[PDB]
């Protein structure tokens, strides 16, 4: 019946959720905390609503992401709670199937979005075209983790533009550019990997979703979306495109979830 959506990712995907708070059913499908608590949006993120606002059938959500994770500190590190500690958590608590979450193959979706913590931190200290085939690489092994425990079915989103945050435009125009070109290799090799994967498994159902060209386009043409410019910051998370200085907020985070609806049809929840 449902759809179990593990996710793993940094604060643009954070929830709060703890794999010892309520879990997810039903009647709850968050588990905790409630939908539109702990994000950095003012309300849901795009989990949130591609969970209970966009899905078209039941779907339950166990986020594991964590605020300012890279993807192993072995790499770029950062914080604790790197990609590599999400997925020894979904090993330690769900990898096994438990009655909690007794997922399958047919059923279970793994979303990932991570690396604007691993570029933010990198971008002028790392050489993009030998370093970031390194993150993907330790993104991809952590990947097989999954697939042996028996996941086929994988959700991964480019890295969008974090270069035009707040945060990086107030360091001048030059920085911005200079990380934008160090995140655009990051992504054309993220879509190798994910392509690669997708023919040499041969039994996965996997989704790439540029959200890079999608808040992009927005970040072109503000006001078409409701948006008064591309650079203004409101903790109300709609009176922006930006709820602080380096996160969008919920009204961003709807419009990408709606964006993603169509495109997640084939992986059994939309």
């Amino acid at each position: 019946n449902p759809t179990y959506f593990f996710t793993f990712g940094d604060a643009y995907s954070q929830t709060g959720f703890s794999a010892s708070g309520t879990q997810p059913s039903a009647s709850n499908p968050m588990g905790n905390p409630d939908l539109g608590i702990g994000t950095t949006t003012n309300g849901p993120n795009w989990i949130g609503y591609l969970t209970t606002t966009e899905n078209a059938s039941l779907v339950l959500s166990y986020n594991l992401a964590a605020g300012g994770a890279t993807i192993d500190n072995a790499l770029v590190p950062a914080y604790p709670g790197d990609l590599a500690s999400q997925f020894r958590l979904f090993e330690d608590v769900y990898a096994d199937k438990p009655a909690s979450a007794p997922w399958s193959a047919e059923d279970a979706v793994f979303g990932v979005w991570i690396g604007i913590n691993d570029i933010g931190n990198a971008y002028y200290s790392t050489d993009a075209e030998t370093y970031t085939p390194k993150l993907i690489s330790r993104l991809e092994s952590l990947v097989e983790e999954v697939y042996k425990n028996g996941g086929r079915k994988f959700l991964f989103l480019n890295v969008p533009p974090t270069s035009r945050s707040p945060l990086f435009l107030e360091q001048g125009e030059e920085v911005v550019k200079q990380h934008a070109e160090y995140l655009s290799v990051y992504n054309e090799n993220l879509e190798g990997m994910v392509d690669d994967f997708t023919k040499k498994k041969g039994d996965v159902t996997t989704v790439l979703y540029d959200s890079w060209s999608f808040m992009t386009k927005i970040l072109d043409d503000p006001t078409a979306y409701g948006f008064p410019d591309a650079t203004c910051i409101n903790d109300d998370g709609t009176s922006c495109i930006w709820w602080n200085n380096y996160h969008p907020g919920m009204k961003y985070h709807l419009l990408q979830a709606e964006d993603m609806k169509p495109k997640l049809r084939k992986l059994g929840g939309w």
